[PDB]
């Protein structure tokens, strides 16, 4: 039995970023990894789907090239291609990391861990033992797909993973889900040519934001090209001598509902869920508490309720993004080895940004839970709907929404949401902002950027 | 003699903002204007300019188009047509104030002002006098170009107004400056064809911003393609039958001196100056104290040295910007109708963004300002220099750099300045952060926004 200071489960974000911190604060540590570091973020996830995205943001220029006073091109772009390409700096960023922790000095002892037995806190890894009074899992978590029970040609649909393995495009996508990688991946290949549908159970995507986000983007995709499969769910795959037969039923409310059969269809994806990564942990043998769901239980500090046993990132199951995976691990280390009582991650204001066309930004809460958590009469929300200038001279036109939710006397920004161009890196300043508690007027005393969208969310009236 | 309220000269940015917060508050104005209302910014500056800048980010992209996995164009942008959409604009543009203001209730009276001898402030327009207890002076300021004595064929060259008078895009480009509107032009014509160059008295740009833009700038504008032609400066123009011959000095330090000749020249451009405009306004008559370059001297609260009279906008000469003028204009109309002692603008902390390829952004002061104002043992600076993921699988490069200025123990956030891709949308959010004394542990304290390029600023180390 190996003992460290320190052994951290899973070398994704969270993690990595926990067990160097440590090293840093001086501390013998190993990160246990079952495949390939940098995990979801890495590998199959934030990177190789930016890249991807900045693919399709060409399409939508391409179509727009003639209006700014060019000719144009044609079409036929080449998946093929980019595809490879993505995958060469995921290499390349595969070998900095290998590299990075071998110089920062970390055991990365490499293989699938568990817990046993062993009454103090101890994991095993390919049939070799280590132990250290504090061990942190970081096990991410997995895409969900559907039960052969519940829906029969269940498994012949794709997920993120395989879609980052496609090696052509698929002409005719289906894609099932209304979050936001249902919704990225739905713009991607609609902007790069598939001929997309968007299969969701109610009337609007990505629910869980504002009322104008919701709105917004349900629409965006329509005017986009997307179709927007309302009330409607798939009864049955099939692979036909075509290619796959989707039945899904549309029980739309107040009406009767109808089945229908979805021919020719390329690719159908599983945009549903993320499954906590607990299962084969064997947590069992400690009696480290979970979820109905599997997701790992911890306080407001990442403690399981196993003494010198932690949790962060996905496995948790709260703020799937790669940051709080980060901020948490960090944040980590340093209540542990370098003795800080009050480090814990404030999971509120956590600002997110979803890359659709245009790009979702939006950070703190929205009106509804700000309504709830003061009054009706306490919350006031300040909106804009404006045409971004660059399609001052195009025909194809986007739009750009911005809202902003104040708290109280004083009208403290806590909460602000909004779609449109270049809306990604246009929140960051502002999350800063609020996460000071900035009132209205803050924002109101900053002198403007002209000509600029973002001018507009410090001019609201 | 018609009795106001409210006399604002110059119906532009600032001027128009202030007699519309003068309506607002309840109050009988006028606002005399020369001839097109919006100023600069809507006819012959931000607007007409950002949507060229636009023009030009297309060509930047063209030339990417194969690296995303679609083919290519081939040339040939037809400047011709943007232009004539661009007007169109600025026609719509010029209507939306036409209206807006005859909607507000405001009295334009169109001709040009001047002052005249009575006793008490008083302006003539067009042989007609009018007169308030309050008149705002902002009558901006023009380009500056040449005199004849100095530079024999000096009137050859066009200024920016001119360039928003082309009609072909010039074959063969000059530019004179290295200011930021030198640095616009060169930019918007060198990626839009013209074979351009910058001739610049010393060996960088924007020499009056932090080491590290003037510096990434120039080496910018250089990978870019265009021609920085450092410690140099026209001597003659003469008009060829090809078409100008600019005869140049390249008097580099330890070097001896080299006259040289400038062939088939099609477009000479004045990025010099923005003298201001004062001249004919007649203010001798009332010993309205200025510059000894014209410009109209104030106090922190936008006062003449003369009772009755203000100044506001590029006319005073201080932050020439559109906000500036807005930001400067409405605080007025406070102070006056409102009846506050406290308003005026606070010019320090203006965010300024520079639309050179890439953008330019930054707020606050330079590390010099700085270690001045402070300490060189009380300045601390942190900076980094990455690829936006954008080049991850691209040919042409571009970079991104990012340095903040702290101050004293706290670490006071007194300065940021950076260069890149999206630069233009990145600053406000830390332009409002850092107008309310960011600390850099604020900034630190921030969840990042993964992948994008502002996740950089807040993760300095
Ligand atoms: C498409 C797509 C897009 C996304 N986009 C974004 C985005 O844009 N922005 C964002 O911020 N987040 C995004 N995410 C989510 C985000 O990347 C996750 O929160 C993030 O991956 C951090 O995960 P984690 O640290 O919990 O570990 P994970 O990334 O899940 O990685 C854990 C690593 O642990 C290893 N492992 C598992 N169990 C064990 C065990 N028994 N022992 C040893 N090794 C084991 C795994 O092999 C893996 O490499 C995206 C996810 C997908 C899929
Ligand atoms: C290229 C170019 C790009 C620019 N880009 C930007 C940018 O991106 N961002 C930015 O924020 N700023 C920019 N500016 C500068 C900015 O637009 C000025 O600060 C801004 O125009 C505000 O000016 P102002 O309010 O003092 O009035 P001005 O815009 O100069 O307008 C004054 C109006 O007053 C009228 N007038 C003059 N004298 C009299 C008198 N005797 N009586 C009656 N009428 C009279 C004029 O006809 C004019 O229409 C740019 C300028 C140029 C040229
Ligand atoms: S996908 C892995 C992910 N990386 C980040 O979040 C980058 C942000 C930040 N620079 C950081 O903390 O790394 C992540 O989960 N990283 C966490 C981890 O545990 N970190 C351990 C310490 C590593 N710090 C070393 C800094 C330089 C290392 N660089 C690389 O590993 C290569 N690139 C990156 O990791 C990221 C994503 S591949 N780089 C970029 O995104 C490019 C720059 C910019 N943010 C952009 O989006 O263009
Ligand atoms: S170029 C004139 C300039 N306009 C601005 O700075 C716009 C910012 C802000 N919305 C504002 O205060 O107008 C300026 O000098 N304006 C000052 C002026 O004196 N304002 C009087 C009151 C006008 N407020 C009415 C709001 C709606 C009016 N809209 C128009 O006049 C048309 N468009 C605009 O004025 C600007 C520039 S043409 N619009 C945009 O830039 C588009 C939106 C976004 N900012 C973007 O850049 O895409």
């Amino acid at each position: 039995v190996a003992s460290y200071d320190y052994l951290v489960i899973g070398g994704g974000s969270g993690g990595l970023e926990s067990a160097w911190r440590a090293a840093e604060l001086g501390a013998r540590a190993a990160v246990v990894e079952s495949h390939k570091l940098g995990g979801t973020c890495v590998n199959v996830g934030c990177v190789p789907k930016k890249v991807m995205w900045n693919t399709a943001v060409h399409s939508e220029f391409m179509h727009d090239h003639a209006d700014y006073g060019f000719p144009s091109c044609e079409g036929k772009f080449n998946w093929r291609v980019i595809k490879e390409k993505r995958d060469a700096y995921v290499s390349r960023l595969n070998a900095i990391y290998q590299n990075n922790l071998t110089k920062s000095h970390i055991e990365i002892i490499r293989g699938h861990a568990a817990f046993t037995s062993d009454p103090k806190p101890t994991i095993e890894v390919s049939g070799k033992k280590y132990t250290a009074p504090h061990i942190l899992i970081a096990t991410g978590g997995m895409p969900s797909t559907p039960h052969e029970s519940q829906i029969p040609g269940a498994s012949l649909g794709i997920t993120s993973d395989g879609f980052f393995q496609l090696e052509e495009l698929p002409g005719r996508s289906v894609i099932v889900g209304a979050g936001y990688i249902a919704v990225e991946m739905a713009g991607i290949l609609s902007a790069l040519g598939s001929k997309t549908s968007l299969m969701i159970r109610h009337d609007k995507v990505l629910r869980s934001f504002d009322s104008m986000i919701s709105t917004n983007c349900t629409e965006e995709l329509e005017n986009a090209g997307v179709e927007v499969l309302k009330f409607s769910q798939v009864k049955e795959v099939k692979k036909t001598l075509s290619g796959l037969e989707v039945s899904m039923v549309t029980a739309v409310p107040g009406r009767l509902p109808v089945m229908t059969m979805i021919p020719d269809v390329d690719c159908l994806l599983w945009a549903i869920g993320r499954v906590p990564n607990t299962k084969d942990l064997s947590l069992n043998k400690l009696g480290i508490q979970t979820d109905d769901k599997g997701h790992i239980i911890v306080d407001e500090f990442q403690n399981t309720n196993v003494k010198g046993i932690y949790a962060v990132g996905d496995v948790c199951g709260k703020a799937l993004l790669t940051p709080v995976a980060i901020a948490a691990g960090r944040k980590l280390a340093h209540r542990l080895f370098e003795y800080k009582e009050d480090s814990k991650l404030d999971y509120n204001n956590i600002p997110t940004v979803v890359f659709s066309h245009p790009p979702i930004g939006t950070v703190g809460l929205t009106e509804d839970e700000a309504i709830h958590k003061y009054g009706i009469e306490n919350v006031k929300t300040y909106s804009t709907s404006f045409t971004p200038m660059y399609h001052a001279v195009t025909k194809r036109k986007t739009k750009c929404v911005m809202k902003m939710v104040c708290a109280n006397k004083e009208e403290k920004v806590v909460g602000i949401h909004m779609q449109g161009l270049g809306c990604d890196e246009m929140l960051q300043g502002f999350a800063v902002a609020v996460k000071m508690g900035a009132t209205k007027a803050d924002f109101d005393n900053t002198v403007a950027i002209h000509p600029t969208s973002s001018e507009e969310l410090v001019t609201l009236r």
